[PDB]
């Protein structure tokens, strides 16, 4: 089982999630660092998971702001989650762009 | 089994959902549909669901923000769920009374 | 089993809840009270609660914002509640140190 590193806001200041695209297997876990530019939270739209569960989304959403350098939040892609794309954003900065996207290999 | 639209901001610019209260039967969907005005959520309130389930009233939040025209969100009302009134807002329009009802029948 | 009234916002006009602090025995319930200076709501973070359960800290969580004066919400701590603290804070008033800590005995 392997742990994936998203930065929020990358080191020169871009508002973005680095790596925007991470693909991941059963059992991985994703770890969102806050990194520049704070606040940051991590929505996923329950349109934006596979299957489209809302129960699912809002799980997986951290919709709290994320202030502190270095606070840190996970999820780890378990068997049971469903194969496909998650897309997620930033609330705070989605007029940016500030996107993700983890996908569960199937 | 029927699905009943409900617009988000009505087509003359009203901050309000359209219809504002809709009654259904079991089995039966309401889909809003974003309409003019952007953005506006749906909330529901734990004590403004039957029982005052905090878990439903949760599960049934789109608290995320809708922005893009004719963005959707869908609930079934099924058998499972409780009789009686649930009372819903829209967070940016609250002040404006962007308010609705869903009444289950029994 | 015993309630236990939390005001958010003090008489004097203080942001902060009123006790800050309070232990709980198995059964228990916190009820808040909007008191002064609304708006507030209540969130645990998900690192914040034992255990660091996610779903646990969102289930707590009265995000939506409170704005009337006396409106409430319970939590009551039941006998599946883990031991330890459960510290939360009032989004709105992040920025004036609102916030509090829950402590279920063990
Ligand atoms: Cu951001
Ligand atoms: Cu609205
Ligand atoms: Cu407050
Ligand atoms: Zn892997
Ligand atoms: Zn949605
Ligand atoms: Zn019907
Ligand atoms: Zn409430
Ligand atoms: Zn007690
Ligand atoms: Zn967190």
């Amino acid at each position: 089982m392997e742990t994936f590193t998203v930065k929020m806001g990358a080191d020169s200041g871009l508002l973005q999630f680095e790596p925007a695209n991470v693909t991941v297997h059963p059992g991985d876990t994703v770890k969102w660092v806050n990194n520049k530019l704070p606040p940051h939270n991590i929505l996923f739209d329950d349109k934006q998971v596979p299957g489209a569960s809302k129960e699912l989304a809002d799980k997986l959403s951290h919709s709290q702001l994320m202030f502190s350098p270095g606070e840190s939040y996970e999820i780890t892609f378990s068997s049971d989650f469903p194969a496909g794309t998650y897309t997620y954003y930033c609330a705070p900065h989605r007029g940016a762009g500030m996107v993700g996207k983890i996908t569960v290999e199937g």
